[PDB]
């Protein structure tokens, strides 16, 4: 309608509001924000990608994200994509990813928390949950989002990369795999310690422009840039922010409320009797979002400066917030 395409305006910027196109599209933002995002890009036209098809996969991909889950649902997926469609923009990025790179790194934000239950997989590792004895362990959710994306794409009705040469499909799933499995938290540090390494042998062109010799350092690029889209909702706009904020908290009080239920040791910052919110958000980006917003910030300097004041604004809003 009017108030969508008004919202949409703000498609290629940092500043849109995901929760509001979801307002005006029916409750489906990951199904409007990916068609919207495609179209901008001529990806349809580019992999020959019908339209139906691409409409069909996207509505059952948003489906099966739970709307009864208060973040892990297709508008946490929605932002995610959107934002990693901001990045790949990036001036300090200009014309250093294939198209089929750009593929796959907004179809790997698009399905990354697939089928989210709304608990993390520590939960699942004790609770001696199906998934964790599938994926004995390991990246227990991140491999579940990736099988179910990739499931869905095997139907015919389905199959968003038909038109893709063998050779094709071939790259774009090592790095879709490799990008959701970078999502996982418990390789931050090691992504944060390998981006360091990468921003200290920084090379550029005269342009300002990166230079990334193999795949090898594309990947790398990508996967932490997904890794960034996924914790950036502490650099939005404060309003925003702190709905996403209420979003997370929720979630991660209803698990400490099922661990208490079963007995369990409750996890600390999921115990909604002795958390603080406030807290929380401050160490968070504190130890977690500044420090590897400040080493993206490096490798695409200054491009990055305004996301980077925001989150220090952002930060000082929540420790104002505690007494
Ligand atoms: N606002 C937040 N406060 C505390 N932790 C967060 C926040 N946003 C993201 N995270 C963490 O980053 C992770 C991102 O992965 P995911 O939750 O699977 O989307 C979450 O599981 C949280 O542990
Ligand atoms: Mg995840
Ligand atoms: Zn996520």
């Amino acid at each position: 309608e009017d108030h969508l395409a008004k919202e949409l305006e703000d498609l290629n910027k940092w500043g849109l509001n995901i929760f509001n196109v979801a307002g005006y599209s029916h409750n489906r933002p990951l199904t409007c924000i990916m068609y919207a995002i495609f179209q901008e890009r001529d990806l349809l036209k580019t992999f020959r990608i019908s339209s139906d098809t691409f409409i069909t996969y996207m509505m059952t991909l948003e489906d099966h994200y739970h709307s009864d889950v208060a973040y892990h649902n297709s508008l946490h997926a929605a932002d995610v994509a959107q934002s990693t469609h901001v990045l790949l923009s990036t001036p300090a990025l200009d014309a250093v990813f294939t198209d089929l790179e750009i593929l796959a790194a907004i179809f790997a934000a698009a399905i990354h928390d697939v089928d989210h239950p709304g608990v993390s997989n520590q939960f699942l590792i004790n609770t001696n949950s199906e998934l964790a004895l599938m994926y004995n362990d390991e990246s227990v959710l991140e491999n579940h989002h990736l099988a179910v994306g990739f499931k869905l794409l095997q139907e015919e009705h389905c199959d968003i990369f038909m038109n893709l040469t063998k050779k094709q499909r071939q790259t774009l799933r090592k790095m879709v795999i490799d990008m959701v499995l970078a999502t996982d938290m418990s390789k931050h540090m090691s992504l944060l310690a390998d981006l360091k390494t990468m921003v200290e042998t920084k090379k550029v062109t005269s342009s300002g422009v990166l230079l990334l010799d193999n795949y090898t350092d594309r990947i790398q690029v990508l996967r932490n840039m997904v890794h960034c889209a996924d914790l950036s909702n502490p650099t939005k706009s404060l309003e925003l922010y702190r709905q996403w904020t209420d979003r997370i908290m929720e979630e991660f009080f209803q698990q400490g409320d099922k661990e208490r239920e079963r007995g369990m040791e409750i996890s600390p910052m999921c115990d909604k009797h002795t958390a603080s919110v406030e807290k929380s958000q401050v160490g968070f980006i504190d130890y977690i979002v500044h420090p590897l917003w400040e080493t993206w910030a490096d490798l695409v300097q200054p491009d990055a400066q305004d996301i980077l004041d925001t989150l220090e604004d952002n930060r000082n809003w929540y420790q104002s917030m505690i007494p």
